């Protein structure tokens, strides 16, 4: 009778030294029960995911299994810790088996892609095309310069098909996609979507979630 849980946070050290926030995990399309984040964490940061604000789930859960594609190092005896410093995605895929359920929670790389017209028509990973990873957890991912004219696009990289993790910018702030998208992002909206040509860059800020064309 379970289903996949519609929503997934993430809490912890990285975000308020009190453990009194928790960040809401975007979703990603299409696939029901996964989600995903992209998150600074500090070295020795501890952290513990739930699905509903004030559930802590961690790593000594029977339910949970770890899978580390980003070399953060991640490890702990209750609390997750990660041990490296860095910029990572985070990845939950809850699954339900039995009556209960399954966790696979995976650390990818902070690989984030222009696609689409703006830069030449590239529809696949591209290392010409990945931004700028910043240093601090306030810096930006900065693309690359564009170098045509349409509408931006922008996603993560993950073992999935890259625009079941895409995003935009609507109004300043970072939008993850959501709806069945064809052609554009008008299809939404406007100002969902975002009219680039040749010599503009992104700057995207992860931790306020804001960004914006420059
Ligand atoms: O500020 C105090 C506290 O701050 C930080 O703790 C984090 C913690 O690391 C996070 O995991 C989370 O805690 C969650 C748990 O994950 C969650 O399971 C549940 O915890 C319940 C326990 O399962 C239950 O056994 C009992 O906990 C007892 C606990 O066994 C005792 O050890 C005692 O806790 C004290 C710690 O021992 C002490 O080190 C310090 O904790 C710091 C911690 O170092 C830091 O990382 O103080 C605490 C108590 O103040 O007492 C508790 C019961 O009081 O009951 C808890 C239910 O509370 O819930 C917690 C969140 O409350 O978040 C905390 C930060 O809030």
């Amino acid at each position: 009778s379970l289903t996949p849980p519609k929503t997934m946070f993430i809490v912890g050290s990285m975000l308020d030294t009190d453990w009194k926030v928790w960040k809401p995990m975007a979703g990603v399309y299409g696939m029901d029960g996964q989600f995903y984040s992209m998150i600074y964490f500090d070295a020795n940061s501890e952290f513990k995911f739930g699905t509903k604000e004030n559930e802590y789930i961690g790593i000594n859960d029977n339910r949970v299994t770890v899978t580390d594609k980003a070399g953060a190092g991640v490890s702990g005896s209750d609390n997750f810790v990660v041990e490296n410093a860095g910029w990572y995605l985070f990845y939950v895929k809850a699954a339900v088996k039995g009556d209960d359920y399954q966790f696979t929670i995976t650390f990818y790389p902070a690989e984030v892609y222009l696609f689409g017209n703006t830069t030449g028509g590239s529809w696949a990973f591209n290392d010409e095309w990945k931004f700028t990873v910043p240093a601090t957890k306030d810096g930006n991912f900065v693309s690359p310069a564009m170098t045509a004219s349409g509408e931006v696009r922008m996603c993560f990289k993950t073992d999935l098909d890259w625009w079941r993790t895409e995003f935009t910018l609507h109004d300043g702030e970072i939008f993850y996609r959501d709806f069945n998208l064809i052609d554009s992002w008008t299809e939404k909206g406007d100002g969902y979507s975002i009219q680039g040509s040749a010599g503009n860059v992104i700057h995207l800020n992860f931790t306020a979630g804001t960004g914006e064309k420059k």
